[PDB]
């Protein structure tokens, strides 16, 4: 008898110590609101934040040293 | 701490929008980590932002207006 108030709304299960739960549950007061709705608004700014820009940002380190070449040379190579 | 490591956290369910879990799995997969961190990382950076309140609060009642804090243990039994 799954009536789901959600359409096309999936659901995930959360482990929070009991520690957690006193916190949540003091923002749950003042904003006289479900965790879960605080915990939907969480992820959304978390990938807000996540996602916004990258110009900042630079590319990681990537040359794949170890370049090729004639390999020939020795004789007088040292001190040279 | 008496003991850590420890099953007992209680479980919360959380309500999303499909293809939000398709946005996680992004998060997840690149940075090849499991969800569960990354929601833990979710709850409290939140909680962090929101404590901009912190003045140094310190109640005498250390929090009562909310669940006595009763529990039925002691005795008990839980298999051994």
């Amino acid at each position: 008898m799954n009536s789901l108030a959600g359409i096309d709304m999936g659901r995930i299960l959360l482990d929070l110590s009991n520690e957690v739960i006193k916190q949540l549950d003091d923002l749950e007061v003042q904003r006289n609101l479900p965790r879960a709705d605080l915990l939907r608004e969480a992820v959304d700014q978390y990938l807000i934040n996540q996602s916004q820009t990258a110009r900042t940002s630079v590319p990681g380190i990537w040359q794949g040293c170890e370049e090729d070449g004639v390999e020939y040379q020795r004789k007088l190579r040292e001190e040279w």
